[PDB]
């Protein structure tokens, strides 16, 4: 035919997260075509060159530096945005989505930009799409941070720790202590969790910003989608009347696979319920009413 | 025993090249332990945290944020340095090497810092080590850029283009046109080469700096070492009386493998000899006499 | 939707080659879905179970144990056949192809069964398909054997040797000595080649049969297809009036990519032309006239 | 120096398990050097050739076809043995171990041969070695089979199922139902387990023998060792007075890493204790007294 595609990823925002995300995919031999769009086109051109010159060296993808690219674009990762956030960001977002949609996109959205559970809801409101097709970065890196520290405590391998962080990607997130195992053996640790939650601030203070952490987390959900994993990942899924909530996007165990979210799991919560999670859901449910507008 | 090592890499200079190098190794599942040393310790601590939180997500290495680490440190990649270069840099370098050596290092040096063919010679002069154990980044990315553009021209895959850029990592490098094949079939293309040589300036102008390109190139030589490849890579090797030259480090086809360089190959040169290459060798042979001192 | 596909491979003949091919793909994390069809269904069921129980352990594909599977089946690898060959085999083949076609297959054929250059032509004659969509295993393993032995001679890495074996996958194949390089440096070696050609007989005599060799070779062309490589691989391509020949399938450098063969390259041949290659082409061109029928 | 090693694996018994194990490692780019020893030397020569010809095609290991090879041989996988088993096998084993030891081996033993928990104990008795350095294949494939079937039931990904099979690799193994989770959510399923335990017999009946299953399982523990994972794998570890038992090797959660077993975990057992596990331990504890001798 012409020269095909099949698994294309369009990253809106070639900046630290965008860039480190691409480099992840690239070095992981995850996508076929990888298109980069930034409103500072000189920067996307520049990274696209940089990616292409050592490509020879990895295991094979094609890279390219508008939105007429979100054609048969499988997945769109939206890493753009400001740094009064919420309604600046919803404003920026109001344009990114309107335009990917214009080329009649069929795909999936993966939103990495803080305040994410909020921008993830907005992405859904602005595109049309069933809410199983609009995913949010969520507490994915939070539960990675978590699983790394506990993994270090027991000196086992983080991939044998099974412990979640759910709620809002931020201050209100709570850990799910009652169903945290190491292998199949249930379990200071309240300290560990305080280091999991002030972790951003902590890395930001000594190097100005976070970006490898997440990209890696952004590279896994991509894995789950592009490969139909049916992975249980803790993302920013839309609540259904599942933890008790009816119209919010929050961080929760969801099953991932090629066609977006399959199903949100309800882990059974302590009385760490309509308390930490309700509290959390509530904090957000209201930024959505307080926020929006322009 | 205690908790082992086996394949450790110490990157001196956790900055764009250092950082993107580490992230490469990490996402490629290339080294076991990866130690990061920077004189701005707050920055190495910060990247070390960042690398560790999404580690869970890759295929398994350990990361750690002085020089008492270059112990049974397999390979030391020296990505540090200024931005009057040569003798600032030789000055900075004069301290990095003195100190990795103090912990009685046995390993290999891989020097990525411009002006590299020069700093690579200095690294050799400052450590002691046989010159087969001190490697330089060389024209490795140059011949990647080359092979990418020609690969695009013929629309084949850069990994089927076989064409080298040798000489100095800079203005004087020349391409080896007479022994450039596509598969086994020999071959504007003088244009392509002018874009290969003004490529840095070109990416630097639109994004401020180069770094993914090289790291990828830095990740391959590491591959060659750590895995005993016996790869023919165009690095910054020390000339022997091989292309006609007697005491310089320049960019040339060398065979790579666990114990440093095996042997420098003499490709047979057109009268693109004691002309482009001699010229090149000469340009450098003299910065080494002009330079040095403090 | 339902549960997707995207990159499906159907191996007809779950036997040594089939089985070791699947296990290759599996351990390489090359295809999504991998369907296995054998006329001894108890054997495909049995390997399918075997593959599924340790799957957990690799990086993620799905496996399944008729032809209603060659639906949106991307690639069909035909590893089946006897052990008076040609017209037994063309007979077996006459049924495999008729039936994959019945489910209205759109895909690509990759034929591994000796006498292959012949069965590859037959596959093309029996399906309908443009000849760029019917590929043959060819001298792919031959030039691997070649590149391994020379690679061992120079003690370099086979992946730096660039040397082809073209002609018929069998007695008449000749090596292309005049355009064989090591890096970009041209070159007993007539011995090496006699060991490349009596290699099957040699491994067959001490372990009864060959199978890992090829599968690995069968796993690469699959790579080239599924990933759009644009790889220069020496397969069994149909000659056009390219080496001088007009209606034969023989082993020759072709460029590979998602939509089948792109283009056959004419390396420039010594007077190792309308002599070894003509001879070779002729040997086959005539088994096709001698053979066929039932 | 000469030409190095670092991570060498010696497989005693190049047969289905041995062969498929090697091909696993090879296609996974797991070990550096891989040496194959079989008392039917014509068969190891033959597979070694077969592995070497398509090597070019994988990501780089070296292969070689006695015991003077268990020199600085990191790991020895013992896949040999009969098909009155126990004391035929202990007899065969009595020679393999005596001879790897003769070249003063320092390494680790990984025993794949049924009846394994028994031959694993014998390997320990015949070599000298601390029991943390002699590992057994154990219920590793059993809990893979388990996790695959449950993973299929919930339609999630086996790698999110966390459920163990412990006890003897055979009839007496029991599943640990009380601490089996899917993500962190605890749970016919007694059917699933009856299919996990009659699975060998089931695949053996339709294809004559099992081999891919295990190799894959044999490739993971190798991963754990060679890379210092600190993985929680259910192997054949020696009991200490841990589940209640004092001198037996049985299938149990152990933590794996470069220097052999770290520590056996005691998951907390239902009254699925000094009942299924005690029963199991007892069945074996006595074959060791009944067995042995010549």
């Amino acid at each position: 035919m012409k020269n095909n595609g099949g698994a294309r990823v369009v990253v809106i925002g070639a900046g630290f997260v965008g860039a480190s995300y691409v480099f992840a995919l690239m070095n992981q031999g995850i996508a076929d075509e990888i298109v980069l769009i930034d409103a500072n086109e000189s920067k996307a051109i520049g990274d696209a060159m940089d990616f292409n010159h050592g490509k020879v060296f990895a295991p094979k993808p094609v890279d390219i530096w508008d939105y007429d690219d979100c054609r048969d674009a499988d997945l769109v990762v939206i890493c753009a945005g400001a740094n009064d956030l919420v309604d600046k960001n919803i404003a920026i977002f109001r344009s990114i989505v309107e335009s990917v949609m214009a080329s009649g996109f069929q795909g999936l959205f993966l939103v990495a930009t803080n305040p994410v559970d909020i921008l993830t809801y907005a992405t859904w409101k602005f595109s049309g799409l069933p809410h199983e097709r609009v995913i949010g970065s969520g507490t994915i890196l939070d539960t990675a941070r978590f699983r790394f520290l506990l993994g270090e405590y027991f000196s086992v391998a983080p991939q044998n720790v099974h412990a979640y962080i759910i709620g809002e990607h931020g201050d209100t997130e709570l850990p799910v202590w009652s169903q945290a195992y190491i292998g199949v053996m249930p379990i200071d640790l309240e300290r560990i969790f305080v280091n999991v939650r002030d972790a951003a601030y902590q890395i930001i203070e000594k190097k100005g910003a976070t970006y490898y952490g997440i990209a890696m987390g952004l590279a896994r959900v991509t894995r789950a989608i592009l490969h139909n994993e049916n992975a249980i990942l803790t993302v920013s899924a839309y609540l259904d009347g599942l933890y008790g909530e009816r119209d919010v996007y929050i961080g929760v165990p969801a099953v991932i696979n090629r066609n977006g979210i399959r199903e949100v799991i309800e882990i059974e919560l302590n009385d760490d319920e309509k308390n930490r999670f309700h509290h959390s859901a509530a904090t957000l449910k209201s930024v959505l009413a307080r926020a929006f507008t322009r």
